[PDB]
């Protein structure tokens, strides 16, 4: 049970999609049930995934 800001794969959404829920269908994916992106400069912020969630990684848009 972590949270954090979950990125998507390359980080090239500034570690957030776009859209609230966006976000959250993809952290439910990790089993962040509670997953909203912060619309404003935040990047996305979902609570309740595995230890091993993919958040904070760093490194530019990879893609």
């Amino acid at each position: 049970k972590i949270d954090g800001y979950p990125v998507d794969y390359w980080n090239c959404k500034r570690i957030c999609w776009y859209n609230n829920k966006y976000c959250n269908d993809l952290c439910k994916g990790l089993k962040a049930d509670s997953g909203y992106c912060w619309g404003w400069t935040l990047s996305c912020y979902c609570q309740g995934l595995p230890d091993n969630a993919r958040i904070k990684r760093s490194g530019r848009c990879r893609a």
